[PDB]
């Protein structure tokens, strides 16, 4: 956690380090276009400090050990960098969503959320199976009282090759090929229509040019981090001889917590980061700075056009 921090993390720091006060703040403007600032930015987010306060101080370095609660590195960022990240995902239905709107649906729901709502976040979560059972598996070994575990697996991370690792990506979370996202009926009607996203990012509905670029970002929203992990704690984080690996921070963990590079990731806002208000100082057309006088009258021209205000 050091050394990962100490270079390679001097990079989060201070790119994100600064301006992560420019952007996050109780997640800025909800619900328009700043779709990762709702969320996937709670699990990422919290990575940055995070930090000192939860993983490198006290968080499976320092003492120790710690972690608390199962490390507190495992059973926090490791599900909540999945689950609790995509299960506050409804304050993303409410965008990657009413792009357009399918409008209204009938007389109901057109208050998109609520039935779907769970029929949509209690999808994109549902690897919350770990949460249950794999987190059963910090629970003996007790993810405090051995610090983190060792030991008492052998039976069987053989025979329960199911609930474990390879089990929360299976096939679970092959969701956004087989139906989700575009199973909206609007989502059949965005991306996959050049009917959108071009006109409409342009200058249309939306914050711009990068509302542009989520003709293909967007599948960058919901596939990045938490679907492809299973094959990445499938080897490893299960068996070889408990403390050395697991705990096997070493590769394993690396890639989840780059997420502190809040700066590709912030890159992709929209209507928010430009027509943003308050921390006009993020990339734009006049760039690295307005002009964004603000209000919040649609899209945003470049620059301050289309319209003041």
């Amino acid at each position: 956690l050091a050394a990962y921090m100490f270079l390679l993390i001097m990079l989060g720091f201070p790119i994100n380090f600064l301006t992560l006060y420019v952007t996050v703040q109780h997640k800025k403007l909800r619900t328009p276009l700043n779709y990762i600032l709702l969320n996937l930015a709670v699990a990422d987010l919290f990575m940055v400090f995070g930090g000192f306060t939860t993983t490198l101080y006290t968080s499976l370095h320092g003492y120790f050990v710690f972690g608390p609660t199962g490390c507190n590195l495992e059973g926090f960022f490791a599900t909540l960098g999945g689950e609790i990240a995509l299960w506050s995902l409804v304050v993303l239905a409410i965008e990657r969503y009413v792009v357009v709107c399918k409008p209204m649906s009938n007389f109901r729901f057109g208050e998109n959320h609520a039935i779907m709502g769970v029929a949509f976040t209690w999808v994109m979560a549902l690897a919350c199976a770990a949460p249950p059972l794999v987190g059963w598996s910090r629970y003996i070994p007790e993810g405090m009282q051995c610090s983190c575990g060792i030991d008492y697996y052998t039976p069987h991370e053989e025979t329960n090759n199911e609930s474990f690792v390879i089990y929360m990506f299976v096939v679970h979370f092959i969701i956004p090929l087989i139906v989700i996202f575009f199973c909206y009926g609007q989502l059949v009607f965005t991306v996959k229509e050049a009917a959108a996203q071009q006109q409409e990012s342009a200058t249309t509905q939306k914050a711009e040019k990068e509302v542009t670029r989520m003709v293909i970002i967007m599948v960058i929203a919901f596939l990045i981090c938490w679907l492809p992990y299973a094959g990445v704690a499938f080897y490893i984080f299960t068996h070889q001889g408990s403390d050395f690996g697991p705990i096997f921070m070493t590769i394993p963990a690396f890639f989840a917590k780059t997420s502190a590079v809040y700066n590709p990731v912030i890159y992709i806002m929209m209507n928010k980061q430009f027509r943003n208000c308050m921390v006009t100082t993020l990339c734009c057309g006049k760039n690295p700075l307005g002009d964004d006088e603000a209000s919040t009258t649609v899209s945003k021209t470049e620059t301050s056009q289309v319209a003041p205000a």
